[PDB]
């Protein structure tokens, strides 16, 4: 009947997400900032499982050590009181105007040095508080013009700061992953590695690949159109999906991070139909924001939104693969003949099989249909609740 | 003054781009079919260095045996009265009914079956006729609707499709690679590997990947509102640029297949530029249609257009990089400092700099300005010829 | 509990939506023609109300008079025998090659005339079939090259043929108005009147604007990224949503022509709310394909998943604007004083309220949320069918 | 050779302009404050026709009546200093978080008198400064959410608002006009009147539409991936374009707002081309952001740099149009005839005409090429400077 999210759920919120003030690049704040500790204990009421935080969210930039050990130390006794876990944290490279041209990939070499060492701190912070997985988001990395950047120097510099990153890490014998998080654009008009599938290809040139995966984010392959389950599945085929973003996007436009289950709702159905059929058991991070238009009760209700949705859509999706006339449409449209394998047999016996191809009635297997629209219209009575 | 190609540009033409006739999905064929042999022959008193095709471009579908040996021996004749040489061929698995769900990937294995017996087959006759690259392009690989593709068992069965393609040619001892071709999206409402990105990190996952790359095209990557100079960038820095198919497209909407220069003329001079810098060695192809608005004598004005619009590119991105107030300006903009390492010093060096972060003036570093808009004034002024 | 359609629901079908024979500008026809007595027939048994046409796809293009009028007495003979309707009529100005630069704005002045007089006579089948709408969908108006189009003559040329259209309607006294139907792009570049915004402000051009409104497509809208509810809005705020053709779009790529309810489910939903709120009461009408994937069992599964998600859709839109904690939170977000007048005290009276201005606390009237996102999840939730 | 502006050439900045500090959504400002006297004098420097403002880039936010005085006898002394001129303002209704929901069309009835006494002061002051165009932008109309916003009564007090600022200016004999000037998102999700099309029809339902035209920007068009030239020849068809925003745009993202010229550089030929041939004497207004990679020299680098766009741009399109090798093309691609009346004969005589029908030889007609691409190749080799 209803909905309840428990710590079990494992969804988690970043600090800046409940704790946006509502500036936009058309407008002033429209909500006070919201202490870290307040924000722990709301979001511990709503049922949420542990929070996240950049470096800069959590100690004020150009705080002295003292101001910082204090800020931590109250940070870390309201995770004490409330249970809440923080399972991933990340740098911000992006805020500073010392970041306006990138961090890693900055073209002044002294910026991309001072990157690195404000990375490599809150990599310790982050470790302490227990966080599994460290997050990059380079959203300074790119251009707005083709000759400010080079890009396979940027690559060399890019590959350069991960590893030197890894070689930290195990250098400290740290446990601990990096998940760089793709994004197409904005604020940069292109932003290097945009989507998964470059973030990909990416960590397979990195010195140590098995230190590193993604954190795909929906509004963000959204914003280029892509289809973010199909993304998503890549990344899961590849055992690189080590964390991921939940919200919400109305296509093609700036990043709008709206609540989950908002913006392209059936693509939110899939994506959870396959985190759960595919076992996925990292965080459920929202990555979103409360529209400015809302008070802090709003915000709340943004949040409680979040969860609420992925519930609703948990619960649907496992409804659907239940259902015996779905399992036989799946049949029927012979999805468990495309889990078998082509040619089991090899090379050369299907080189040699002249029903593959001498004696293939083609006029025959063109005729078949798939059967997919009524597979799909099944999707859809689940989604919407409407099956009988 | 003028910019007239020589088969030394090694500009080619695919059969089914100048043979295209017209038919959309609104309409008729506004032209009548075109002759192999003719199309050779205009294209190479045009300049063009060779031709490319699809098995069926050359052998109607469904042709005896001896119909087939026919059609290429002429096509043979042709190409040695002129000189053309046929650098790259492929499979047209997406025009059959028999491919309405894909070739590789299609939900029934008969048909994935069928789809590889059909592809060694043209392999060898590309094997003969010289080609060095074989392009796979999965157009019907994909889905209209969630639930019809499981979207790991796909990849499963493309990378099955791909080694085993591989395994064909090693054990042939063909001199000959593989480029895939990733578009995302028409004509099916996601296509597999939709990306550059995402087609070189699914390379990385073939036993052998050192026998494929990717051949991406102008208008493909510009439907996803990506960039492409940088996707080029990052397949160059993998060292997987095996081909490239050049075109012009007016953004996110369905492929125009524009002469190239058409469409994002900005575009198109950064990635001159880039090709031209890179030493790019391989074909130049044209993967475009004339509009159905032509006749042939516009259908060869559009061909000729192509190889044009290159070479005037080419000559402002070589003006633009030799001119000494350019070289200053990339100095001003640090280009220069973007291509040094970061920390060539290693690791424990940069954590005990203290000019990296105690005692870097962030500040100073934040006011310097980039200078990237005069830099780009000056590519545009090269670009229109306005450069005093 | 069930979702059954009945003629009074007023859902239509274009003879062309399942009667597509699967061919795209990538493949062959999947499926063989359908007489349009057996579409006529078989759209019953679903409980569809009625069909629509172009001339083209009643009468075979060149057909001669005898076998019009054969065609004409069959089809009749299959809507007296069935009880089907047809409200609306089109012609068929883009898919013969003469039509290649348009029909209606063509640069030859003698296809422009020859468009004039295949409309009129289609007008004239129309009435007697007892059409009340007769659409027009410029497909071919436009260009892929600026200088192909000099759009203020095109626009002349427009404006001329609907005018003349319109002196042909009064002076045969028929009883029939037209619905301009925009698309912003494909099978041109870009096409005239891209947006139901361009077609309202032309109409406005013509000499008796009161014959002409416009017919809106969800799929056409969405392929500019606009919102369609945001827009039927408009056209219905202008009393001028004459006819409105629904499918579904998966955001800005090729039109897909989904089943209504796929593609953006919410903008569905916020879409049949705002049709039924406001008493529109003309056709429901389906312009959609079902996928080439699909055999005739899937065509006619996809066309009945039309008119199911539509009666989902309106049974949730109905719910919620009944629900009283939904009306509540209208209040809440002041919806009730966005209906009342700013100022309907006039001008004078609005400029001596200093409450206005002088006095206002605009601090506190900025500290009011908007208790906009509660809102939306109780939409949620009832769109889900998760009200509790 | 060069291109100089002068002030003849009508360039107009908005203070805001030169003045954006770099504040982006993700980030802090990275230059200091402009005062508006620094500006105007810099902006007189480089050939600059005039500046516009919105009230609150001239008088900070909350001013005393005093304070404003003060404000404006500086800035009016900067112009008289430079003979810089002052042809357009406009109100900034979107800044404030009191505007957060809106301001003509804010559900809350205070905020919308609020709203309308704030534009009607400065009326007033752009009146006393000279302006002849005062420019609404609805930054705010709109909605994230579905049933936030009900179209029609917003669409309602839209028209409220600028029917009594219609009075306004009546009553108190002011000669200004106004332009609508729309954006289809960002900073709202949705906004009312997202496209040039939108806004010309709206106006015709306003009580004085004499009164109102539209201010079209290329960024914001080309957000929907509209034809910008095409919308403004739609806008000049109408006698509506009354002022008009240059800018530069990447496809369909984020508002990018960079300078003209850059983004879609065809795009901005082919407008060029067309407000030059129509006779446009308005300003030429650049509504850009310079970069926040860049310090103040890279500011007045990218405002020369529209300026610079534009002149060369404009002698490009000239040369096209002087070239008779262009002139016979246009002949060649029936241009000629597209500026012909249809059927000046009147219906009757095209109904009796046997060669617009019976007649009338399609095949002959639908074999003649349009002759477009070889046009299209002749009006870019002109753009590159390339005519040989």
């Amino acid at each position: 009947m209803n909905y309840q999210p428990t710590p079990e759920d494992r969804f988690t919120f970043g600090l800046w997400t409940v704790g946006w003030q509502g500036r936009d690049p058309f407008g002033d704040a429209t909500r006070r900032a919201l202490d870290p500790v307040e924000s722990v204990r709301r979001l511990a009421e709503l049922g949420a499982h542990g929070v996240t935080f950049h470096d800069d969210d959590l100690i004020p930039f150009g705080s002295s050590d003292s101001e910082r050990e204090e800020h931590v130390k109250r940070f870390r006794q309201a995770l004490d009181d409330t249970g809440m876990k923080v399972p991933m944290a990340t740098t911000n490279l992006f805020t500073h105007p010392v970041f306006k041209d990138g961090g890693f990939t900055a073209n002044d070499r002294d910026v991309r040095r001072y990157a690195l060492r404000k990375t490599i701190r809150n990599i310790d912070l982050a470790v302490e508080l227990g966080a599994e997985t460290y997050v990059a988001w380079g959203g300074r990395e790119g251009a707005e013009s083709g000759g400010a950047k080079d890009v396979r120097d940027a690559l060399d510099r890019m590959k350069e700061a991960f590893d030197l990153l890894g070689e930290y890490v195990t250098s400290q014998g740290y446990d601990i992953r990096f998940a760089i998080e793709p994004k197409p654009n904005e604020p940069r008009g292109d932003i290097l590695l945009p989507t998964v599938g470059h973030a990909l290809a990416f960590i397979e040139r990195l010195e140590r690949p098995e230190l590193y995966g993604v954190n795909p984010e929906v509004g963000h392959e959204q914003m280029a159109g892509l289809n973010f389950p199909h993304g998503i599945a890549q990344a899961l085929w590849a055992g690189k999906l080590f964390h991921i973003d939940l919200n919400g996007q109305n296509g093609i436009k700036y990043d709008q991070d709206l609540r989950f289950g908002a913006g392209d709702l059936r693509a939110a159905f899939w994506l959870v139909d396959l985190l759960e059929s595919a076992g996925y058991s990292g965080p459920r991070h929202f990555d979103f924001k409360p529209p400015r238009t809302e008070d802090f009760d709003g915000v709340w209700a943004s949040a409680a939104g979040c969860m609420r949705n992925y519930l609703i859509l948990k619960e649907r999706a496992a409804a659907f693969r239940a259902d015996p006339e779905v399992q036989e449409a799946l049949r029927a449209s012979r999805l468990d003949e495309l889990a078998r394998p082509t040619a089991a047999d090899g090379l050369q016996a299907l080189l040699d099989d002249r029903s593959a191809f001498e004696e293939f009635d083609v006029d025959a297997a063109a005729a078949r249909g798939m059967a997919f629209e009524r597979l799909d219209q099944l999707a859809m009575d689940h989604l919407l609740g409407a099956r009988g």
